[PDB]
């Protein structure tokens, strides 16, 4: 049913959705469900009279995003004919039983529209819900926890919105909205200082980062002044190391720690004074989080 | 639009040629809607040329090499040549070089990231897959995916789990039956509705959900051609497939509803004979693998 209406875009757009990239997400999403005809099941089962009440609930606790997308969904394929009881809002916690949405719509498009409302949610809510276990590994200090473009196909915008509802900070969203010098820059380069350095001349408006695999290269982009330093993979001992030379030096420097992190290492990290931890398992290894959608009886 | 070719390979693997470039094409565009990349222009010379190996940090299995390579069939308009691949299926170990290619330097550190994302996303899925098979060896329990998929990848991912040693279940809403509890909910009872899918459309295979042992006898009555159980307890199952094999039937039974991997191993002891996992598409863990140059 060709696109939604400007009140889905403008509930969107107030959640810091991309409304844009969310409509491609979602109507390809529904392709993959019905390019293979009608369904089957529903059509047999249920008549096209029939209206219910739907109730998202959590099985599990954790983090809840991904609602404005879901009732996009709804919006699309009941075309605006649905209404809604009651919703919680991305960022809220849910603990187990409690109902993230009430709906009520035809029943045969509720039946279309589930899985496809379900997927979003979960993944979503699943990304919200571990980047919310590494920001509370975090309580204590002023560490905090930043994603990266090791996203899903697809999904890099909705993904990185989500890690914004768990309480962590986005990085780039692309290749040329920020510099980040790695290790494959700093070999053509020749040095780290170099590449640094050639990226400042070349686009001087951009944010700029550089990342570093031992203490001597870390010492060369201090002394050029570097605005921030990915330290990669650094054990805990190497981070204490590293905070204390960029204490000395005459810039403060950002620090991140990347690669080789674990939930359970976090605060071990966090405690050495870095300012920035960048996981990229917040993306690639979210588990989901299990929400179900149930018909009133 | 790529080399055709890479067409060929694709068709080869058995992955559907339009989907894959959708996702490819897609997955650039997120990486390039801001503008070229600042930091390889800034550093690398445009002449530069480079051998690159792709290798995983850990054990596994590879899938997604064919879709990886069309990554870089766009991005190089064809300007490339592998030395060494691997197939998907085949099991890696830490430091195995699953590819081994020569590219122009930019274009690799271009096609990079969107590769290893697909690459290690679908390995990822290929190696749980794998695991759930192994604690289903010694039995005929046989495991299966369902629409639990990432938005967008649906296809490559039951490609995935396919290369990791699963079956598929049914790709969408309308190329099989099954009718699920909200079904039973909007349309009275379990019997009731399994009657009517058959009536409808008499040549197609209903598959139901049940989440009661009553509800099973109640299909098991109907000669049920195919019966789903839904969060059913290990010990519930042995009584399922007990109540299966003293029926008259030859219904099967497949078990599903939260099911996890330190579980998987007991579940295909009770004589089901299908277990559908969600976790195989919606919670794959990724596997670690890099691109390294020469
Ligand atoms: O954008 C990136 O390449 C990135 C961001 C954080 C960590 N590692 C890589
Ligand atoms: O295709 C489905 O809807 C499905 C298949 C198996 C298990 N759960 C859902
Ligand atoms: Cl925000
Ligand atoms: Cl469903
Ligand atoms: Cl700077
Ligand atoms: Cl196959
Ligand atoms: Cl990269």
């Amino acid at each position: 049913a060709e696109a939604w209406s400007p009140a889905t875009d403008e509930r969107l757009r107030a959640a810091g959705i991309d409304a844009e990239d969310a409509r491609r997400v979602v109507v390809t999403a529904l392709e993959e469900d019905l390019r293979y005809g009608a369904d089957v099941t529903s059509d047999a089962t249920v008549p096209a009279d029939a209206v219910t009440e739907a109730v998202v609930a959590s099985r599990q606790p954790g983090v809840l995003a991904g609602l404005p997308v879901a009732l996009a969904v709804l919006d699309l394929v009941t075309g605006g004919r649905f209404e809604v009881a009651e919703c919680r809002a991305d960022g809220d916690r849910l603990g187990p039983g409690d109902v993230a949405l009430r709906v009520t719509a035809a029943t045969r498009e509720l039946l279309v529209a589930e899985r496809t409302m379900l997927n979003l949610l979960c993944h979503l809510s699943g990304v919200a819900t571990l980047t919310a276990r590494w920001n509370d590994a975090l309580a204590g200090t002023h560490c905090k926890v930043r994603d990266s473009r090791k996203t899903l196909p697809g999904l890099r915008l909705l993904e990185k919105y989500a890690v914004r509802r768990g309480g962590g900070q986005n990085h780039r969203l692309g290749l040329g909205d920020a510099i980040l010098i790695k290790d494959n820059h700093i070999v053509a380069g020749g040095s780290a200082g170099a590449a640094l350095q050639a990226a400042r001349a070349h686009t001087p408006g951009l944010p700029c980062e550089v990342e570093v695999t031992t203490l001597a290269e870390l010492d060369e982009v201090l002394a050029l002044g570097a605005d921030e330093v990915m330290l990669d993979n650094f054990t805990v001992e190497q981070c204490v190391e590293a905070v204390r030379r960029r204490d000395a030096a005459r810039t403060r420097t950002r620090l991140e720690a990347s690669g080789g992190l674990t939930l359970d290492v976090a605060a071990a990290y966090a405690r050495t004074g870095v300012d920035l931890l960048a996981v990229g398992a917040l993306t690639h290894s979210a588990p989901a989080l299990d929400l179900g959608l149930d018909f009133a009886p």
